[PDB]
């Protein structure tokens, strides 16, 4: 029973079917000026359309990347560098993925002033802080749509309203697309990170959606692909796969999200019956696929080992920067179990988890001095 | 008949077979601490071994990237930035791919002094220039192993000797691996770009091999993968495919190279019978898969169109910076046809090309005032 979807997902068989022809048969480079090139370009442009449509992205452009990490790098560094004339102040949430944080820290070394937005006890960003700290020289705010460790969905719509078309809003939607509604017009995104494998597409590809008129400096330099923003010969098969994932997700996500929530809730209801167990992240304003719980006296790493031995795959997330931002102590943060659900989980998988986990927790507790 | 291998190659069916299990079945993230993670990590480490062995790379490390473009960016920018204490002077060949040139131009904007190494009429770099221009503050030299436009193989072994362990030598081996012997110890490389699809692996992955003790700044920041040098969750299927490509290439390349040369030579011998035709690049110190010819009075773009209409795919390479570096006039550079061979070409494909091309050239000539 696999409960580590936010670490990696299987490729849907339907996505693999759409991709394969482009590996072997129709293997042209979209820049080539012959029939194989034309077919490759048509495939890319069609994929690009499927990704944009997913997120209601007609008011911007999709730029293909090698994944969410490279897309977040592009968003942070590419926007800040290009727009530094307008100011060098950036607000970044304290619970962003390291592919936003580490680029932000790089900007700090380059003379930008990066201020981290605090979160409350459930990991929600403090919107009043953003409002108080926004300045004339604030050029960029980066707040994830939802947190993939603790499940908390962020108040991106209210953040957009605060910014009032004064600073660009970058939203990392790695955790949200396919789980909750991601409509760039509703959420007021100026840049949106999208991950292919998080929607059961292939690994090794992703996108940054960029609102019309937002200008970025490329990071990956070369032959000028992606209208200059991201060079390198297009990975057509992965692009096709991601597009096919985006079209399936558009069709299926609402149903899937409701199924995940059903499973999720069964887990949370039962796990929280264990003594001295505590849910991390908001209990309600929470991604449908996320269960993050901590247990007093126990090491999360030991829970994951013990579960692995029983044929159940899970995660434990220096302790997590997200957990520390929420105000947990080192020892609380250390007792964490992350269970993340996905397309292939069944009721039987949940049954198994719920039968095995209480005994696991009971042995580990017995070991604690 | 497809003669545009240096734009894109098919994935070998044997490579696809090795990859597929990792898409759907064994889809773990190598950083996960459970059985699916362990299998994924074992696959990655095994691939990494197959790539290193291909190039005799035991004296260094393979860093996985999204392709040759990203690997060249890493080599140029990552090395120069990390090593700038030692000097800010860089020598780059005039005929390097734009994924080296454009990073070099970026360094020039950042205060590095980049000097372009000239080439002679066949596109060979001027080694005496490197020797004359090397200084105490020269930290990096980037010279491709061979040129993928004109086929010319570069005197990398003699360049290594010139440098005398004074400056790092970056060799872009996109064009050479699988075509000619690429042994990092023989050629004295400190960093080597390797492209997966150029060896019939999947698109969207590649590597920079880095000699032990050479230090680089990462460009793609995030979760710390690739020992900190290139963050992002590993694209296991593509990595596996690239490894499988590297193991096949190690086994098969000498044979394949001799077959390509046979085909290549048949083409060159016959094409050069056409009046007022001229080979670009060296006639002998030349990649086995490359035929680059120009025709007086004719537009290469028209030759490619006409060939496309006959079911033959080829290339024409502002005119090519490589051709201009070799001293061609605008009108000469504009009459170029590039035919690049590969694993699936047959004698029948060559027959077809040789039957069709003389008529193509005759019509186009008729149109010239
Ligand atoms: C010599 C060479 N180097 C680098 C690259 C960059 O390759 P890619 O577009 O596969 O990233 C190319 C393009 N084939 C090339 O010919
Ligand atoms: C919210 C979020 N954002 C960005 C990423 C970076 O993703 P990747 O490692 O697929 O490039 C991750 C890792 N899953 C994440 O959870
Ligand atoms: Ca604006
Ligand atoms: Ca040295
Ligand atoms: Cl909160
Ligand atoms: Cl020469």
């Amino acid at each position: 029973a696999y409960f580590d979807y936010t670490s990696a997902k299987p490729v849907d068989e339907r996505i693999l079917e759409a991709m394969l022809p482009y590996m072997t048969e129709s293997f042209g480079n979209p820049s080539s000026v012959h029939s194989y090139g034309f077919k490759a370009r048509e495939a890319v442009q069609e994929a690009r359309e499927k990704v944009a449509k997913l997120v209601n992205g007609g008011g911007g452009t999709v730029v293909f990347t090698s994944g969410a990490t490279e897309a977040n790098n592009l968003a942070i560094i590419g926007y800040a560098m290009r727009n530094a004339r307008k100011g060098k102040h950036i607000l970044v949430s304290a619970v962003e993925h390291m592919s936003v944080i580490n680029p932000a820290k790089f900007l700090q070394k380059q003379g930008f002033e990066v201020e981290y937005i605090p979160v409350g006890k459930y990991g929600e960003v403090d919107v009043s802080f953003i409002d108080q700290k926004l300045r004339d020289d604030t050029i960029l705010v980066s707040v994830q749509h939802a947190n993939n460790e603790i499940g908390t969905i962020q108040p991106v719509e209210e953040i957009s309203e605060v910014l009032a078309g004064k600073a660009a809003l970058h939203i990392d939607a790695t955790a949200s697309v396919g789980q909750i509604e991601v409509d760039v017009e509703k959420i007021g995104a100026d840049m949106l990170t999208i991950s292919s494998n998080d929607i059961y597409g292939p690994k090794g590809v992703g996108a940054l959606w960029i609102r019309k008129e937002a200008k970025l400096q490329p990071v990956i330099l070369g032959g000028g692909q992606e209208n200059g923003l991201r060079s390198g010969s297009e990975n057509v098969p992965s692009i096709v796969g991601f597009g096919k994932a985006a079209e399936i997700t558009a069709m299926e996500w609402r149903e899937e999200a409701e199924r995940l929530r059903r499973l999720r809730d069964r887990i949370i209801d039962n796990v929280l019956k264990i003594e001295e167990s505590y849910l991390n992240g908001h209990p309600e304003k929470r991604l449908p696929n996320n269960v993050n719980v901590r247990f007093s006296y126990i090491e999360g790493e030991s829970i994951v080992l013990s579960l692995d031995m029983a044929g159940i795959q899970a995660s434990t997330g220096q302790p997590s920067h997200v957990l520390m931002a929420c105000g947990l102590k080192h020892e609380e943060a250390h007792g964490t179990l992350l269970l993340t659900l996905g397309r292939y989980n069944t009721d039987e998988d949940v049954d198994r988890l719920l039968e095995v986990l209480p005994g696991v927790i009971e042995r580990l507790r017995s070991m604690s001095p």
